[PDB]
């Protein structure tokens, strides 16, 4: 049917909690539940579950009126006391949540009546609406659907209020999305979303060609882009790339020997040919990162001095810092130890290990020994939050996380942010200073914390800044040009329109 499309993505939707994390996908919980309010391409947010709201004086305490008009899937009503219940669902395992400060500034969530739900802050919050826009943990799951009055336990049915229904799910196989008919907003052009699991980049390419797919959508893992750039010249085909909406990385660890050396860092900052990674792992089709945050994100264009590929200024610095070349070896050694550095990366991943290679290749020739240790996804994720790593793949969240909430996070271990910085004396402070980012309510002074912890960041070279990647998509010319969502991490499938 012309109504209904079939799409792709590397593994299962997941259960579909709206309150936790991996497994779920982002775009699958952002498209089965929704949040008060709707993040904008302008940067505001709209009523969305909320009509309209108040708020006290002291800024602290919020009284937000719902929709009446509103069922979950299932039928079940929407109302304050359901909110309240997710809120508090929430907030049972607020630590899981504390990278996102909203879940640390919530005193309180109490059911007025069936429309008035009201919320008490710690403090006047002003990304308070932002963060209530957010995929996630923020939204709404029919109580009903809770197992032993929790969700951080799990669920049962992921029933949402949202325009699609999770129908049924096939592990390995294939996730089905039906449209809700009783959807309380407008309704999708399209029925029925197929979203068929298939991990491979090339499979997905040739299943492509097959015909039997509508749409790919996704970030530069999507498809190999030699085989994208093919697709763009064939007419009978659609094909988009977005701008840069996030920055690549590795993230060095500050805390372990021996990138706990300054000059390591820095030495390894000057070793890698960015542009020569881009054009043959990228295919050209991104940009050169030089600082944690690309300066056309707000706050961040502040003038950061660019490291170049200088493999004789990397040298000098190791050189300087005692990593000497010992007769009859190409590897560097200090105190009688050799420069090794451990990079972990998803061995599944195919750009991460192309890129690796490279960069191995290229520490290589400054005597730095890199060991390539490709391993599940699971266990990288443990690796970023105890700090077992010399260097890892990482990357920022696009917009609305970057910059604010993606600092935020590094307070906590979240991602491998917190535990690469543990190693710098001025980590207390940066800390601090997130947090004043977060309280402020002066744009100058606002400002002048995102100049002095992006400053610190980038001096004492916390990063390797890599490239910084676009969305992608290759669809049939039928469905026209495809939508972005203003969050970067959500898929706007009820904008598409068929013939
Ligand atoms: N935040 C997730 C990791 C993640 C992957 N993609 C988005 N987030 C976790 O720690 O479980
Ligand atoms: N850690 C948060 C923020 C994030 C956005 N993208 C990746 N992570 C989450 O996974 O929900
Ligand atoms: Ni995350």
């Amino acid at each position: 049917a012309p109504d209904e499309i079939t799409t792709a993505w590397p593994v299962n939707v997941g259960p579909l909690n709206p309150h936790l994390y991996t497994p779920n996908q982002m775009f699958a919980q952002s498209m089965v539940y929704e949040p008060l309010v709707k993040y904008q391409a302008d940067g505001s947010v709209i009523p969305w579950l909320a009509k309209s709201w108040t708020h006290s004086e002291d800024g602290k305490t919020w009284t937000f009126t719902l929709r009446d008009d509103v069922k979950f899937s299932n039928g079940e009503p929407f109302d304050a006391e359901a909110a309240a219940e997710n809120f508090r669902a929430v907030l049972d395992n607020r630590q899981r949540h504390a990278w996102l400060e909203l879940a640390n500034q919530i005193v309180d969530v109490k059911a007025l009546s069936k429309t008035e739900l009201q919320i008490t802050l710690k403090s006047a919050y002003y990304p308070f609406l932002q963060e209530l826009a957010l995929p996630r943990p923020f939204r709404f799951i029919a109580p009903s659907q809770f197992k032993n009055h929790e969700t951080m336990n799990g669920i049962k049915a992921p029933i949402g209020t949202g325009p699609w229904i999770l129908q049924e799910s096939k592990l390995n196989q294939y996730d089905v999305f039906v449209r809700n008919e009783n959807y309380w907003g407008e309704k999708p052009a399209i029925k029925k979303i197929t979203f068929n699991v298939i991990p491979d980049p090339t499979t997905r390419a040739v299943a492509f060609e097959t015909g039997d797919i509508d749409l790919l959508y996704g970030n530069e893992g999507l498809l190999p882009l030699d085989t994208f750039a093919r697709f763009s010249q064939n007419p009978a085909y659609h094909t988009q790339l977005s701008q840069p909406i996030e920055t690549v990385m590795l993230a060095l660890n500050t805390a372990k020997a021996p990138t706990n050396e300054l000059a390591v860092r820095e030495a390894l900052n000057y070793a890698v040919n960015k542009k020569s990674l881009i054009d043959n792992a990228l295919y050209g089709t991104q940009q050169v990162a030089d600082t944690l945050f690309a300066p056309s994100v707000p706050y961040a264009n502040l003038g950061l001095k660019p490291s170049q590929y200088d493999p004789q200024k990397a040298k000098a610095l190791l050189e300087k810092a005692g990593w000497t070349l010992p007769a009859g070896k190409d590897i560097r050694e200090k105190n009688g130890q050799p420069l090794r550095i451990e990079l972990s990366f998803i061995g599944t991943d195919a750009l991460s290990k192309s890129m690796a290679e490279i960069i191995q290749a290229d520490m290589r020739q400054i005597g730095a020994d890199v060991s390539l240790i490709g391993e599940e996804e699971s266990s990288i994720y443990a690796r970023q939050r105890d700090g077992r790593f010399g260097m890892i793949f990482h990357r920022t969240w696009g917009a609305p996380y970057d910059p604010h909430a993606f600092l935020s996070s590094m307070r906590v271990p979240s991602h491998a942010d917190f535990q690469a910085q543990q190693g710098l004396a001025d980590k207390p402070l940066i800390d601090k200073e997130i947090g004043e980012v977060l309280a402020t309510h002066d744009e100058t002074q606002r400002q002048a914390l995102y100049r002095d912890i992006l400053t610190r960041l980038h001096d004492e070279a916390v990063y390797l800044p890599i490239s910084y990647i676009s969305m992608m998509v290759v669809s049939k010319p039928e469905l026209g040009n495809i939508p972005y969502a203003p969050i970067a991490t959500e898929i706007p499938f009820e904008q598409i329109k068929p013939v």
